[PDB]
């Protein structure tokens, strides 16, 4: 075995979150993906695995190993007990304040700016793509997947995507954006009266989504900046940091 690589042997199947919960060697919490047969490509991502093996943030799930000898292989990475961001967001019992939305989205954003530190795109944040764990902290997941797979997310794409496929650190921002408006939205489906095609359009003719009602202006302006017409005005992951902390200083 690799460094990158875990021996199923070790692991133990505890229950379904195809994506199980379990224990490697007795202990350690893990969750393990399935990979179905022909869904993604292996070997590309096996290369990436080495490397993805090597990112390390607290608010990241971290990956830590793979099992590629048999088939499916398995994806072995941090367990986040309270699953998706999502469907979190969605339960109406947290009756969640809005400090605790905030914290939500510096938690990601702590994640994004330190993938842009390391020049590593996502490719697809969206509040599916985002776990939460035991103490209610969210970390990014899936970070990079998207391209080893064989529904795209028009929703949470600018207009460069939509209409040249440009994908940089900016469309990175833009869904960075889309999520926080997810997040403020307790969870709604942006722009959810349209189609997506209807959203392509609406976009590309320069409108936007607008301010959800949990979010104060200032918070609204942060998501905002993040859908500039021009992704070269749009500000990174760092400026979106201090921007946040700003506001949790002044709404504290
Ligand atoms: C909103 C999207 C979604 O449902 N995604 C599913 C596909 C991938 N999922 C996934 C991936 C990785 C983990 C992990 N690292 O732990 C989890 N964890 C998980 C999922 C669900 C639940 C759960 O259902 N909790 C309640 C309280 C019963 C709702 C817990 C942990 N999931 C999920």
């Amino acid at each position: 075995y690799g460094s990158w690589e875990i021996d199923p042997k070790d692991l133990t199947f505890l229950k379904e979150l195809v994506v199980k919960y379990g224990k490697w060697r007795g202990q350690y919490d893990v969750a393990i993906k399935m990979i179905k047969e022909g869904s993604m490509s292996e070997d590309e991502f096996i290369e990436e695995a080495k490397v993805m093996m090597n990112l390390s943030h607290e608010k990241l799930v971290q990956l830590y190993g793979v099992c590629t000898k048999q088939r499916p292989i398995f994806i072995i990475t941090e367990y986040m007990a309270n699953g998706c961001l999502l469907n979190y967001l969605r339960e109406m019992r947290h009756r969640f304040q809005t400090q605790q939305l905030l914290e939500m989205c510096k938690d990601v954003c702590e994640a994004m700016e330190y993938l842009e530190s390391k020049q590593f795109l996502h490719r697809d944040l969206a509040a599916r793509n985002c776990l939460v764990n035991d103490q209610g902290v969210v970390k990014v997941s899936d970070f990079g997947l998207s391209r080893y797979v064989l529904k795209f997310p028009v929703r949470w794409s600018p207009p460069e995507v939509l209409m040249y496929s440009k994908f940089s650190s900016k469309s990175d921002i833009w869904a960075f954006g889309v999520l926080m408006w997810e997040i403020y939205s307790l969870g709604k489906m942006p722009y959810e009266r349209f189609t997506n095609s209807e959203t392509a359009e609406h976009i590309a003719q320069g409108l936007r989504l607008y301010r959800p009602h949990l979010a104060s202006e200032k918070v609204y302006t942060i998501m905002y900046s993040c859908w500039h017409e021009k992704a070269d005005e749009r500000p990174t992951f760092k400026i979106l940091l201090s921007n946040i902390l700003d506001v949790m200083d002044e709404e504290s």
